């Protein structure tokens, strides 16, 4: 839980006004409302080319950063920044491994917005599942535990969905939506393609298809370009490229043993890896085992044209939602996601603000390396972190957006946030 204090000027103004804000907040006793201090800087004193954020939750950490906003010292519970970055906003949506126990608690207290789309989901689902999304939401131990596909990928969705209407609820307004594997869902239920339970539906078939294919498979994340990959995997046929995330980083799909093999083999040649947590080989040619069961469950599928863009990691280009019929949906699920490729295009399109809506970043990196490759730098945040998903982390998330340009509504931030 915390609170934002937002302060503005050109150099060394900033200084000053935290300078004067110590004049006040520490005591004039009566000592200022913490939140009534921090709308009055935000509703008051506009917002210039020089900013900073100090989140923080008690008078003692504020006047810290305070404290060390006047010296002209770095502080932790102060976000700074120029708010020199003019570049278009996108909403990333990653796919499973942002997930942890109870994502949802804190923010669920915190934000009205949250719990209401959260509730939205939940409804969307009841039909679809023999148990409470709420529940898993929350982490009621009487509810399944995000170690189920249907469980993970429909409490993933809503929380991104949610995070996202947060987002925009506090001013930030996506120009476009990218989405990466299962991600594309959301990004389109939040584009205005699909609808609740369209996506949903599109989420249930998913995961009836793929049962079959569980634990007979799985995917592993890789610290090397796809190059590198492509040259160890040449000969071996039971590992496929899944994903390019970034020009140095890199998913594979395939069968278990082939995967342990070549974990040991990197871990061997200290190319850091990590194992995703996915219990199938999504993005593999084994998800054409179940192309039948998929595009015949799903059935037709209503997708309308958007409102925002909506660039696809299938094709790796702004798509016409409302092409976003069943067999889309199976190519999400059958096909390389081509992330960094995506993200090239979008940059040289103007996006230079990416924010991904995640329980915990999965992508940040590859969206900066890519960024950096292109000699095009912008904003990367995310939005949540695991143990970490109540206000502070998600101030800091805004903060960092707001100190280099973005706008806001901290009316609704303030309400959400408290």
């Amino acid at each position: 839980g915390a609170f934002p204090w937002p302060l503005s000027g050109k150099t060394e103004t900033a200084l000053r006004e935290q300078a004067a804000e110590l004049l006040s907040v520490v005591t004039e006793h009566p000592e200022p409302g913490l939140g009534d201090v921090g709308y009055s800087l935000a509703t008051g004193r506009a917002a210039m080319e020089h900013r900073a954020v100090v989140v923080a939750d008690d008078r003692d950490s504020f006047v810290a950063g305070l404290t060390a906003l006047a010296a002209g010292v770095p502080a932790a519970n102060v976000v700074q920044g120029a708010a020199d970055c003019k570049g278009k906003v996108a909403f990333v949506f990653p796919g499973q491994g942002s997930h942890w126990q109870g994502m949802a608690r804190e923010l669920s207290e915190s934000s009205p917005v949250f719990r209401r789309k959260l509730a939205e989901c939940a409804a969307a689902t009841a039909p679809y599942v023999d148990w409470s999304l709420l529940g898993v939401l929350r982490g009621d131990p009487d509810a399944p535990a995000l170690d189920r596909d249907d469980v993970i990928q429909l409490a993933l969705f809503a929380m991104m969905v949610s995070l996202a209407e947060l987002w925009r609820s506090c001013g930030v307004e996506p120009a476009a939506v990218v989405g990466h594997s299962q991600g594309e869902i959301a990004a389109a239920h939040v584009a205005g393609a699909l609808s609740l339970t369209d996506a949903v539906r599109i989420i249930a078939a998913r995961c009836d298809a793929v049962s079959a294919l569980t634990g007979k498979g799985g995917m592993l994340a890789i610290a090397l370009p796809e190059s590198a990959v492509v040259k160890r995997i040449a000969g071996l046929p039971e590992l496929t490229v899944a994903a390019v995330n970034g020009p140095g980083s890199t998913v594979v799909s395939g069968e278990p043993s082939a995967l342990e093999r070549l974990q040991t083999e990197l871990t061997a040649e200290n190319v850091q890896t990590r194992r995703v947590g996915i219990d199938y080989a999504s993005h593999s040619p084994q998800i054409a085992q179940v192309q039948g069961r998929l595009l015949d469950r799903l059935g037709e599928v209503g997708s309308e044209p958007a409102e925002i863009a909506f660039y696809s990691t299938v094709t790796g280009e702004r798509t016409d939602t409302g092409r976003l019929d069943a067999d889309y949906w199976y190519q999400n699920l059958r096909q390389p996601v081509r992330f960094q490729q995506t993200v090239a295009r979008m940059a040289d399109q103007g996006y230079r603000f990416f924010v991904e809506v995640s329980p915990h970043p999965l992508l940040t990196a590859g969206i900066q390396e890519t960024l950096e490759a292109a000699d095009a730098g912008g904003v990367v945040v995310g939005s949540l972190r695991r143990g970490e998903g109540g206000s502070r982390r998600w101030l800091t998330s805004l903060a960092e957006c707001q100190v280099r340009g973005l706008p806001v509504n901290w009316e609704q931030v303030f309400l959400n946030t408290g």
